[PDB]
């Protein structure tokens, strides 16, 4: 009978606080693609839930000196949440410590920048320093760069790391703002870029996808919900409901 | 020494092919392709040996309406006649209920292969007419998608395909391509395979976009301990750029 605890994070258009003059409470506070997803999962699998924003405001990465995780990943490891329903990338290092459903969305890292310039790829950024570039701190993009042995991406990480106090940000919204107000390119997931460039006609994706990954629902390692949620996602996909949800939340001359 | 794993697969270019050789080849040495390269990488990461066997009935796998029984590679896993299926095997709702899959090594969707020079632009345009026949591989995921779909366009299409099945359902993608080339016929084909085919025959084209979204995964019997191990190995390979390199090698008008 117990309601599942669902950790999440604010990220447009996946999870947002509803706009209202009327003060809102509990789950009624939230809306977005991942909220619609959670509701559909709850009806298919027959559970109730309580949404809680991850307290540290992080997606999750491992501390390279003490070995501890943070963010939603740590919430799951510690059994403080039953599910993480968010744009949470399924990654090699995370799958070793938590479980994930199969993906509800597929994406890759790409670049958000202003229009009208000769920059066309990550290699173009890597070879210069006048245009600064960075990523969300303690997320999957940062971790990809931090771990990569690929020359272009390892050069980019050395720059990000050197300039971390300025170029690593706490949210995608902070990264967008840096693009809009300084000479800065943001390494951003492509699904989110698609949302942002439809609303900011002076911004564009630069190049293609650097990698390929999916977003999945996170569970603690060994949870029986993991496979059940995979099957429900696959149902939702085939019925057309994921595509409908994407259209709803994603909607220039 | 540990028992070698029996790996079921199916001939499908450029995933799995017999090598061209004037010299007679034996055993695993007979085969090449994207999935063969994937299998080799998995074997070194996970430390197993293996024996490749072509699925005996020549099918991917679907469930019989009357007797409830599966066929193809899905059935070989259900019956423990193979340890793994390493092939372009779509992860689907109905299959995940009876076998296990790794997370995807490639993402794709159903689309349409047809000859160039047509006003037909979508599945809707095909469904509304009958002069141009259309169909799919018998007993695979595309056929099953149409047979199960409650979406109007696709249910209309399935009624036509089912009526005409002895003529429009084929036993391989190869046979579907030949029907496109030798009659007034459009083939419902997975997008990654369309990409391969249209790069080598400049008379053919994709029509419309993707009708759905799915992944290819390594199949295992339900409950297999290899499932999650192979997911982790695939995520490592992705991270490192090796899946991308393999796709470029095998897909390189
Ligand atoms: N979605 C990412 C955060 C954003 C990013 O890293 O670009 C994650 O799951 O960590
Ligand atoms: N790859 C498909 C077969 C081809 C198709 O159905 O289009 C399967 O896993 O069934
Ligand atoms: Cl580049
Ligand atoms: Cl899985
Ligand atoms: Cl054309
Ligand atoms: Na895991
Ligand atoms: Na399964």
């Amino acid at each position: 009978n117990r309601s599942l605890i669902v950790t999440t994070i604010l990220e447009e258009p996946y999870v947002l606080f509803k706009k209202s003059d009327k003060p809102l409470y509990g789950n009624d506070r939230f809306e977005g693609y991942c909220i619609d997803l959670l509701r559909e999962l709850s009806t298919i699998l027959g559970f109730t839930y309580e949404i809680r924003l991850v307290e540290d405001g992080k997606y999750g990465a491992q501390d390279d000196v003490n070995g501890q995780w943070n963010g939603m990943v740590r919430e799951l490891i510690d059994h403080k949440a039953d599910l993480a329903v968010a744009p949470l990338a399924i990654t090699y290092v995370r799958e070793k410590v938590i479980d994930f459903s199969k993906p509800f969305m597929t994406l890759g890292i790409s670049i958000l920048y202003r229009k009208g310039t000769p920059i066309d790829s990550a290699d173009d950024l890597a070879k210069q320093t006048k245009i600064e570039y960075g990523a969300v701190e303690d997320g999957a993009t940062m971790t990809f760069f931090k771990r990569s042995k690929i020359s272009t991406y390892d050069k980019m990480w050395a720059f990000m790391s050197s300039r971390r106090q300025s170029v690593l940000v706490k949210s995608n919204e902070e990264g967008i703002q840096r693009v809009l107000t300084s000479d800065y390119a943001f390494l951003m997931e492509s699904t989110t870029i698609e949302f942002v460039t439809q609303r900011n006609c002076n911004l564009t994706q630069i190049g293609g996808l650097i990698d390929s990954k999916g977003y999945g629902v996170g569970t603690p390692m060994g949870s029986p919900y993991r496979d059940k949620i995979t099957i429900a996602i696959l149902q939702l996909q085939e019925e057309g409901k994921l595509h409908m949800m994407k259209e709803k939340w994603w909607r220039c001359p």
